[PDB]
């Protein structure tokens, strides 16, 4: 079984490139996390910063998760991220994504020792 963590890496670090270049980058990244393997997932972010900064955020402002839980926190820098949300051609096994590219403060939920990220909350 994917720990926690490595799942959240997988999911939801790209940190090869600075932005989303082009409209099928969720297309592409979707594909190649396994995100797309037996069904679409229907809507994922990906952050453009280093695993180290990402990181760095479970020491940040500690804040509600949407769930109500308390171990979230919010980056008090804004990151580069893409959102990938599936549209309405999208049909398994032929996925469809539309890419938005944004700067936000990223949300995240951090648990274990070491203390990391394990769930992406939201974006502001
Ligand atoms: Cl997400």
């Amino acid at each position: 079984k994917e720990t926690a963590a490595a799942k959240f890496e997988r999911q939801h670090m790209d940190s090869s490139t600075s932005a989303a270049s082009s409209s099928n980058y969720c297309n592409q990244m979707m594909k190649s996390r396994n995100l797309t393997k037996d069904r679409c997932k229907p809507v994922n972010t990906f952050v453009h910063e280093s695993l180290a900064d990402v990181q760095a955020v479970c020491s940040q402002k500690n804040v509600a998760c949407k769930n109500g839980q308390t171990n979230c926190y919010q980056s008090y820098s804004t990151m580069s991220i893409t959102d990938c949300r599936e549209t309405g051609s999208s049909k398994y096994p032929n996925c469809a994504y539309k890419t938005t590219q944004a700067n936000k403060h990223i949300i995240v939920a951090c648990e274990g020792n070491p203390y990391v990220p394990v769930h992406f909350d939201a974006s502001v």
